């Protein structure tokens, strides 16, 4: 089982790791940074340490669709004081959820472990911060157009555009010092996708394993789950505890949920069941 | 994909059906279990279980007479008002008898109709069985101690019971498989029974999954059955996801909703 290495840190990715969602917008009660913020986002860390969390990801991007902007300065203010609190306060791993280099540069320099960027190091300078960062990237691959099996279009070709996407990728993260063994491949649930191309992926999940990285696969409360249930995407939990189990049972190294102590539970089901299966 | 039968009413097995289990002993009132009932059809389940007495190890031992009171109001209430099926919980032949004289389309038992007088009760019933293997006695691979042999004893089982189905006039397509899990087994053992379930369609009839809420979840996570909720979804989609056609389970709204997701997957599976 592979070893994934970030500075100090290391974490054998030998079962399903689960990372949780710290989305750090902050109530309209609260400015980024100050005491009622900090500590409502340190209570939901420990929460997480607790239930057995491997990652924090933590998310500067506005949940709030009613407040109408957040400047760069904003979202750091909003950010690098809960990183730097769980940083000292914990061994647990910290993501960034960013594309923006600026914001990387500063979350790594304050403690962040690793990097999730659904742009895949593309903005203007995310390669070279991330190459001075020396931590872990997850590279997410966000499809344009869909492309149909020429031998049954009801179906999708799920491999030719991952396969140049993540050939150029490699290249481009040698070329600045990334070796392979740093990254992560998100296969990019949702991001205009049909319900039936979505559900094909997850039907499809363990043949990303023929890339030779880890997977990430971050299905919660997507609209695979909540347009297939026809419900508000708050009341998709049991949905996304079920694409959840589906991607543990296919191998995939770290699930990425809000819901992170219902899903402790599932994988440590699906762990068990996968410790008494023959090959 | 199977078709299965009870009279006048047929179901059609090509995805997984939910069977909610519907709460009638005190371990309440009868409006309360008819509301569950209703909440359950309206929900999408497809088969409504009722048991006066529970099958759990260590359950107490309840009477006939008290087994037929907790039963015979309830199934009356819900076939006056639904056509969902109802499954009656018993290894009685009388509770068999009098349960599908009241509107019962299934039979769940455990001991596989071997008490005395099942075998003919269920064949005058004319309705499908859910038969139970119940292996009493671990059976480890002959070539490998650390793992289970999951199929000797329940082919035998399986033969000898479809045999003496048959000799009463119940043809194999009544009969559905349940193959245990918990009732004593280890963790390891119920684990390897769910991790090689979709071996178990070998032998011809319709699965049976119940896992719902039993020692495998909850003591596996170390936590109280109330909290085995989570738990006992990943099951149920492992379960599904491995093709079995009823799932048996106490959270139905949650258990649809896997359901779903479910048979969504299987079918992008190219």
């Amino acid at each position: 089982a592979m070893k994934l290495i970030s500075k100090n840190k290391s974490l054998l990715l030998d079962r399903s790791h689960v990372m949780g969602i710290l989305n750090v917008t902050p109530d309209s009660f609260s400015d980024g940074g100050q005491f009622t913020h900090l500590d409502a986002a340190l209570k939901q860390a420990e929460k997480m340490v607790k239930a057995g969390v491997s990652f924090i990801d933590i998310g500067g991007e506005s949940t709030r669709p009613g407040a109408p902007e957040v400047s760069l300065q904003e979202e750091l203010d909003r950010v690098l004081p809960i990183i730097e609190a769980i940083h000292q306060r914990f061994d647990t791993w910290i993501s960034i959820d960013t594309s923006k280099a600026v914001v990387m540069e500063e979350a790594v320099k304050v403690g962040a472990d690793l990097i999730n960027d659904v742009r895949a190091l593309q903005e203007p300078n995310a390669l070279k911060v991330a190459a001075e960062a020396n931590v872990p990237v997850c590279l997410m691959h966000m499809q344009g157009q869909p492309r149909t099996m020429q031998t049954n279009p009801s179906y999708q070709d799920l491999f030719t555009d991952i396969s140049s996407f993540l050939s150029e990728r490699i290249d481009a993260c040698q070329s600045v010092g990334i070796a392979k063994d740093k990254l992560i491949l998100d296969p990019g649930f949702g991001f205009g996708k049909t319900l039936a191309h979505n559900y094909q992926l997850l039907a499809e999940l363990e043949r990303f394993h023929q890339f030779g990285l880890p997977l990430l696969a971050g299905m919660s409360r997507k609209s695979m789950v909540f347009k297939l249930l026809d419900v508000e995407p708050k009341m998709a939990l049991s949905g996304s505890l079920a694409c959840a189990t589906i991607a543990a049972m296919k191998g995939a190294q770290i699930i990425r949920v809000h819901d992170f102590e219902q899903t402790m539970d599932i994988v440590k089901v699906c762990q068990a069941t996968l410790e008494q299966s023959p090959h």
